[PDB]
């Protein structure tokens, strides 16, 4: 029974940062409460001044990741303002049962409701709007996070031995299918419903017109850059709710990758380059050992560096001459 | 020694069936004797009446599910109708040399043969059509399936464990590439040969023109849907013979999963989504802890919903109320 | 301390051969030397005489596999002569820092130069023109190979057995957008640099005109072919710096796996069909068991048989009817 366990509440926070939390706890089942807001909304994408009728939850792309640890109990606010054009609904991957809350959400412009489902599985999990056998839209248009749900126990690795990470990151991807005119120029819409026709003829076409890294191309680089130190240990958590996509680190690795996310599977180690499959969220913990800019990117290079999947990431610390070394400096070959 | 031992005859079922077999088993080695008959056939694959020229084996997409234990060895008659035009063979992804049995299948049209090999390794395989010079273009047009190949212990989890699965089904995804008219309207094609440039044509463009699961839009939905009850565990076994899936089921998870779908190795457990690489066959366990109507599909949301690749289950039970509650419907935001 | 260990020299070899090597080695950690310099050629690319633009390590595609085992040290000179009109670098997946060595080997035409680093992660690894956050023309264009990292110990099953394998060949596949005309036919480009504008173009479409292993169709086929003969242990290195594949061999197998290329973590047995992801490299282990040409295949066959991803092993040796057996030979139908 669950009525009553302790009821605490989250304060979330905007990607791609993850909201506090405790990896191992001492703590026992609680019911933890959070509250989201759908908002639709016109975003910039690209920087040429692209955009995109967007659907987000809170405002950002992707929408914020919940953190809770198995047997939890997670009890969800929906809440879709008067504002809005559209129904809305969630399905979380990590529930079990009525299209994962799908059915008992449907919340229309100015409503709410509230879900609770057990967290009885451990490990990432894609949360995102729901369509009745629809051609997905809302989707692709924004509306998907991340539920992370950690083991009571803290992350283990294959052997059983406990990783424990210093700081998480969130990083959502999302295909993005914009129009284009006669005139060979994306299309600019005034309100939501105006864009969906069009949008759903270049979704025919499987071929996005961008894939972003949290609602921008570029969200994640200069003054957005994620960053960390040498000796530090990151977890970056990937979702992309509709699309595959094959996350690397350049000059890193995934010392150890969940790429299907489910914390209950031994890890992975040494990866180059891990694979997020369509509609699921993975994560990867690596400690810096070299600083500078890394690069994250989706290692279909096309995909990251023409049509946006790619962010950087700025470390502080000491160069490290064992682990690499410059022998010698470019200069002209021997006469 | 193969004649010697005994020779046992399985009539097969059409899919989304599986034929009556048994997991784990006190038997031995047998030969078991299976017949399929290559049908080509001019099929109609959506609510708007496209249609495909098709080739298949027994007159289904997919072939039927062909099942044997580790060790037993799998005789085939295949049978080539004077009345088809193409010649044909099978590849047997399960099987050891000439091109997993293509190089000794090759029947015109009123030939027959019969093949017999080894199922000395276990898992789902995929079996497809594979002729000289034109393999893509049977495969697509509907020309594969699969062979299960049950450890003869039944099923293992990665602990040593015995897994038991109620009842079988299996799935195949079909990607389809039809062709236009100048108009924009789906091609009609008199014969099956006259579909052949067209679809080559559509077909170099990577881009289905839908994707199916067995046969058609909706062939799992409605009256036809999956059929299970809470506490039942079922095995859905995934084929694609061409082209990558990630199979999901909303609202559910692979309890245990084989994406690779070759049981020697250790399943993986609480995946929210998986994948099934083109070319191959998958299995996921799943048992059932809610009532309801879940969706079985592609979780390229483009891919499910528009292009045709999703199914329904129909799930009979009682509404657990720990696992998921609806704490408060849809009402007005408060003040 | 890594200048008072030995220096080693190699001589590289060219593809579908890996320089020769040692497995499991009873040596202490050396640093191996190498050499390599950038061409950039005008190649044919398919039977039809079409023309890539291309750019290579050491005039090959891939560039030559190079071998080290876990703890060594790669010391690489990067020879860019004056005779290219492109700078270039390498980024090597199994470097730690400064993205992957990218931004210590810049070398503009006329230049050359030195990177040593600690090969600490053991595996098959890409190496590629680093694209310092620029629409990965280079890499498409033909700059990639594998790093492979062999274990100090040898290769070593799931159970912690050892593994064997009497050659090694290795596979690059390269997914290439040659422009078309307003006519349809594909461009010839005078110079390299004349190509660039209208490929970034058809990189945008994401559908490549050809994949090919090794450089052009059928590279990998007639004289050119892979040999091998039963009994014989090959371990196929497959690497795509770019875009995803799925190896497969035809009535063949991956008796152990390493789809990931990491092989500190347990192979799969009795692969049908491995997963390259895009910006990786893995490796399989087969032991022949049966004689006769086989295919060893992208298996979309879209991708194999229309776009050029398939190649051909001769395999020596004798017939062996219990893994499979021609019962009835293809002879007319029955009354
Ligand atoms: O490692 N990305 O070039
Ligand atoms: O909405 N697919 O879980
Ligand atoms: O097994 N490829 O036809
Ligand atoms: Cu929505
Ligand atoms: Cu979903
Ligand atoms: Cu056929
Ligand atoms: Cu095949
Ligand atoms: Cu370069
Ligand atoms: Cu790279």
């Amino acid at each position: 029974d669950a009525d009553k366990l302790p009821h605490t509440k989250v304060t979330l926070v905007a990607p791609p940062q993850v909201h506090p939390h405790e990896q191992a706890t001492k703590s026992g089942p609680k019911v933890v409460e959070f509250t989201m807001t759908i908002e639709e909304k016109k975003m910039v994408i690209d920087d040429k001044g692209t955009t995109l009728q967007a659907m987000t939850f809170n405002g950002s792309m992707p929408g914020p990741t919940l953190v809770v640890h198995e047997g939890d109990y997670v009890q969800l606010t929906l809440v879709n303002p008067a504002t809005n054009a559209m129904p809305h609904s969630v399905d979380f991957h990590g529930a079990t049962g009525a299209l994962g809350g799908a059915k008992l959400t449907n919340v229309n412009p100015g409503e709410q409701a509230t879900l609770r489902f057990k967290a009885d599985r451990s490990g990432t999990f894609v949360y995102h709007c729901a369509p009745e056998g629809m051609v997905p839209w809302h989707v692709v248009s924004g509306m998907s996070g991340t539920l992370m749900v950690l083991p009571r126990d803290g992350l283990k690795d294959p052997q059983g031995k406990p990783l424990h990470y210093d700081r998480a990151y969130t990083i959502g991807e999302f295909d993005l299918y914009i129009p284009k005119g006669p005139d060979g120029k994306y299309k600019d819409y005034a309100t939501l419903a105006e864009s969906y026709g069009d949008t759903v003829q270049v979704m025919r076409t499987l071929t996005p017109s961008h894939i972003v890294f949290n609602g921008k191309v570029g969200a994640l680089t200069g003054a957005n850059a994620l960053t960390a130190k040498v000796g530090e240990t990151v977890l970056l958590i990937h979702s992309q709710a509709n699309r595959d996509t094959r996350p690397h680190l350049i000059g890193g690795h995934g010392d150890w990758v969940w790429e299907t996310g489910k914390f209950a599977n031994p890890p992975q180690r040494d990866l180059e380059t891990w694979f997020i499959r369509g509609g699921s969220a993975g994560a990867a913990l690596y400690t810096f050992k070299q600083p500078g800019v890394y690069a994250y990117l989706n290692h279909n290079l096309i995909e990251a560096f023409e049509l946006g999947a790619a962010g950087h990431i700025k470390v502080e610390g000491k160069w490290n001459d064992d682990l690499m070394k410059q022998i010698k400096a470019p200069a002209p070959i021997p006469r």
